[PDB]
Parts: C-alpha cells; structure tokens; sequence
C-alpha cells in the first residue's frame, strides 16, 4: 500500500556522470562507451548567448579546447560533432560503467526520473513529466545543463531527456539525446514563453485507478458519459482532450478495479465540479497528472484493495 | 528555479542489496563489509509470526538454514546473530563496492530516501520523512522488508531504517540498521495502530521559506507572534510544539528572504486559522511538511 512519486533507482546513470569545461564554461555531459554527450552551447562566450553560430564557434576549436572530468581523471578528447544542439565528444577510454541503454524520444503526458547534476556530480533524484506545452517542471539551477532525464524499464535505462534552459515562467525546456528539442524552444537567450499548459487528463484518469486499487472509492457516482461529453466537459477545466488510444492504455487498470473506463470519467468530471469537499485522494488535495497508466501498473498491487 | 521532493542519488546503496532466503520466506538484504543485515523475521514461517519465540526460532537455526544471493552470485554465511529486530549474517565474502557508511538513528520531523527492492533487487526511490507518531508514508507492496531508508553527506552513506511492516492504515513501520524499532511496534504478524499523527511546524515553516524563495508570496502579511502564542494554535490544530531550536535552524532561510520566523509563523497562524482562500503554494492545496531547513536549503542552493 501506499503511492508516492518513485523515481528510478539512479545508480546506471550516476555513473555516466561528467563534467565538461570549454573556456570559462563549466556544464555535464553524459559518458555513454566512447562517447560524451553535452548540450553545444559549451561553446559559448557571454557575447554569442542572443544569436549564436554553433558551426561557426565549433570551427575554432580542437579537440585539446574540451576538458573532461570524471571524477578527478581528465579524459582526452580525440575528436568532436555536433548533433542538432548537442555535442559529442569522442574520448580516448571508454566508460567501463556503461549500463544498458537507449535513446528515446518520448510524448507529452510521459514520465520520467531527472538526475540533477552540478559539475559533474550527482544532487539528487526526482520525478517529472513533459507537459502537454512540452516543458518540465523541474528543480535546477546555474550549471545544472547536460543533467538528464531516464527511465530503467526492465535492467535497460532509455536516455530521453539533456537538460539546456529554464523558462521566464520558472519551467524547463531541454532535448532529447539526438539534440532535437522538445517543443518550439531553442538554445538562444532571445525572448522564449511556454504555451498556455494543459492538464494531463489520462494521467488523472491512471492515479484515480491507483486509489481504487489502494482502497478509496469515496469519488465514484452512479454516472457514466460519451468519451465526446467527457472531452466537452474536461476541456472547460484546461484538460488535454481524451483519446480513443487513452481509452484503450486504461484498459488493464479498468479490469483490475471492475470499473469502465467512461464510468472513472463521469467521476472525474464530477471532481472538477465540486472539489474534494475537505478530503484527499492518495494524499493530495489537487488532481494529480503526473502518473501515467504505466507508472499506476509499475508501482501498485496487482490486487484490488476491495 | 522550482521546487521538487528530491532523494539522493542512490547508486551506492543499490551496489549494497542482496536477497535473503531462509525455508520459504525470501526478503532483501544490506551487505557491508562481510555482514549482511535483514529483519529477523526472515526465520519465521507463515504461521510461526502470530506470536514468535525468536530467541528459541533462532537458536533451532544455524548457517546452512540461510541463502544469501547477491545478483546471480552465492555467498556463503559462515556466522550469525540477532541484534534487536535485525539477523547479521556474516559472510565469506567481503562486498567490493561497500561505501563509507554509518548507521545512524533519525528523530521524528527527519527527512530520508528510500531504496524500495523486491528480490534483492532495487526497483524505485522516494523521500519520505519519520512522522512524528513514528510511521512512515512509504509505498511498499509484500516482498519489501529489507528495504533501507538513508541520507548521503560527502562521500558517506548513513543508513537510517530497514522496512519490516505495514499498519492497517497503510502506513509503514520500521527500524534503525540496529534492529530498534520507531515507534511502538513489534515484529508480530498483529494489527497495530499507530498514534494520532501530527504535523511537523518546522518543516511546514521551511516549506513557505522555499515558496517566497520560489516566488509565492501571496500568504505573507504585516503580523508577528510569539513562540508562547504560536504554540497554543499549533496545540489546536495538531500541529507539533516549535522550540527554540527550530527557530535557530530556520534563522538561515529568515535573513535570506527578510521574513522572521515570528514573522512566518504569523502567516502560518493565519493559514491555518483562515485557510487557503482557493489559493496554492508550490503547487499544493495542503501544507506540506516533508520538507526538512536542510532540505530546503540543499536543493535551493
Ligand atoms: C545551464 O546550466 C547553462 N549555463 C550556461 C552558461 C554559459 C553558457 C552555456 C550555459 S548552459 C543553464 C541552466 C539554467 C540556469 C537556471 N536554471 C536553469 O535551468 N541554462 C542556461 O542558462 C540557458 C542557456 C542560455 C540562456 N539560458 C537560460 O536558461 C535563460 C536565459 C534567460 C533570460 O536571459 C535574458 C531571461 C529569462 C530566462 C532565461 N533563461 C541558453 C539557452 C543557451
Ligand atoms: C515484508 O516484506 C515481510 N514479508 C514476510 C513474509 C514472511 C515472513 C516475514 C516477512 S517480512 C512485509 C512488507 C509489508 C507487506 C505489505 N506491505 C508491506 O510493507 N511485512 C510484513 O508482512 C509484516 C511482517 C509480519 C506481518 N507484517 C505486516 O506488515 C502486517 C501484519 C498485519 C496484520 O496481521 C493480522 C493485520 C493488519 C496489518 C498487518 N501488517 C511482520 C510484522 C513480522
């Protein structure tokens, strides 16, 4: 029993962990084999923030300009490219902790576990999930850059997120390990806002399975809805629209716990309506969006608290 | 920027969790050294727990009762002993990658990250902090006990719980890496209830530090208190008393953000007077208190 936010255990990726150091600027990269992965704009001076041209500062370097630290041993450098906005480095050793990996591209509403890294060392480990306007709500701060983003399904980790940029709004914009960006941001200090976010609704949807499957029923009712009432209704809320796919993910909790899918959504739609009236659902008093079905599947008892 | 529930980085705990095997029961384990550490009740039986003997169930055992497996390797136990609720088996092989460690007790309002393993195997992490009725908020499914609860400081790992049980309520109970429980539980397969819980005031005062420093000011107002009159709305709403020690602790965050600690206590006395007003905090409807000074101040800085 219980339900709290569960991260990955973190160890397969502390040790990937590095620092990289071109000029005064001091960011982490990620030692996969021979190679170390960084966000490009180590390569940048205090004068190419606004409108820089990476192709054109990359030129100008050698591969001795790259300082890599992991832990206190140097690694040499013995080649470079870049990648959409990330660097790779070629090294000379490659990295004996290398686990099992792959690099993803995940959607919004997907999840993941954030290891926060300052100067190459590992802070600390939490959760978070790609917001539909396709930021995070992290926890980082002045070189926390090239920090990433995983998940260990089964003994393998899958890289899906480097860390580049934090928003006006005080959220977080980054790449996937291709350096492609999530989102219309990119890695240039002009003037950037996030979209207007919506709330992840089959994530909703999944975290009131798991308080059924941890034994709270108190928010069902007697209704039931069109999956298009639903979306017309949840979407006055700010809710990202339903899909017959989401629908179908729910599936499995839905023959866990007995009830139909459209039946948790009449139930959702009554919670927007009136609250929580003083009580909690798995200890919060909000709906909660950053659990997917998998997570809900991942964490909880494959029994009912009937 | 932002403000998240973070745990250690917990690599070096995961290089420590083995499976522990005696009869029909399998639960995890901690190796340091050449000992491995699980709860005692590894020796019971599904049957023997309603009301165990364990001075006469451990002295039937010897050390081939006892299988140790970490990963697909198989130590050999060469020795044992119980020390409180914990068995020590003690192996032929020290483990390679032990870190510096300590066993250290934590007291009630102390933040820690939990290594939740099933089969020797580390499967997820999540802080969570000792309530003051001694129970822990965990998420732990059967096959859990053994779990270890921890904090990191340079280099050195202190181990502070090992899971053994879960309450009727749902909440958790534990011991110290020494076998010593928190709380008023014992390892009998009984219902027992754990006290009315509480809230821990200072952590709740940190927790509105890290939202001014965060921006939210929106529940800060031109009122101060006193610790005297604090405390009579803290007793009212089953809120824990705040010391002086508190008051010191929190000092740090007070000169950062130009509020005092009578200061926030008055914003506190207020909000739990008068309520949210629909408002949030950090992206919470409730006042949060699983947040230590220290947590606040090493994830902000
Ligand atoms: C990262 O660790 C980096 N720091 C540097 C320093 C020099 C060169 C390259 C880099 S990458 C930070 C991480 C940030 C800092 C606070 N919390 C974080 O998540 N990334 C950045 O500083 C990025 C890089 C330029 C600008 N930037 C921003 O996050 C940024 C600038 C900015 C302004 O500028 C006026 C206004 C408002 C918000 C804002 N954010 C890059 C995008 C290349
Ligand atoms: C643990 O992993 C153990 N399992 C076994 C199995 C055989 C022998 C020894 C052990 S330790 C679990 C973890 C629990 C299970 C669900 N989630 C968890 O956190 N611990 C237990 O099962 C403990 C051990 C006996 C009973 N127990 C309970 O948690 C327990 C019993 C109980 C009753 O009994 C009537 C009523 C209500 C609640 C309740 N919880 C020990 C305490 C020794």
């Amino acid at each position: 029993s219980g339900f709290r936010k569960m991260a990955f255990p973190s160890g397969k990726v502390e040790g990937c962990m590095v620092q990289v150091t071109c000029g005064t600027t001091t960011l982490n990269g990620l030692w996969l084999d021979d190679v170390v992965y960084c966000p490009r704009h180590v390569i940048c001076t205090s004068e190419d923030m606004l409108n820089p041209n990476y192709e054109d500062l990359l030129i100008r370097k050698s591969n001795h300009n790259f300082l890599v630290q992991a832990g206190n041993v140097q690694l040499r450098v013995i080649g470079h490219s870049m990648q959409n906005c990330v660097l790779k480095l070629k090294v000379d050793t490659a990295n004996p902790k290398t686990p099992k990996y792959k690099f993803v591209r995940i959607q919004p509403g997907q999840t993941f576990s954030v290891l926060a890294c300052y100067n190459g060392s590992p802070s600390g480990v939490y959760q978070c999930a790609m917001r539909p306007n396709f930021t995070i709500k992290g926890s980082f701060l002045n070189g926390s850059c090239g920090s990433v983003g995983f998940n260990i399904d089964y003994d393998c980790v899958s890289f899906c997120y480097m860390h580049h940029m934090e928003l006006p709004t005080g959220v977080h914009a980054g790449t996937d390990l291709e350096g492609n960006f999530y989102g219309p941001f990119v890695d240039r200090q002009t003037a950037q806002a996030a979209g207007t976010d919506t709330t992840i609704t089959v994530n909703v949807l999944a975290w009131l399975y798991a308080a059924v499957i941890n034994g709270d029923r108190w928010f069902l009712n007697r209704f039931t809805t069109t999956l298009n009432d639903f979306n017309l209704v949840a979407m006055k809320y700010n809710y990202e629209p339903l899909t017959q796919d989401h629908v179908d993910i729910l599936g499995p909790l839905s023959a866990q716990t007995g009830i139909a899918v459209l039946d948790m959504c009449a139930s959702l739609k009554e919670l927007l309506q009136n609250g929580m009236n003083g009580r909690t659902i798995l200890g919060s008093a909000l709906l909660e969006d950053e659990f997917t079905p998998f997570d809900v599947v991942r964490q909880c008892s494959g029994v009912t608290f009937q």
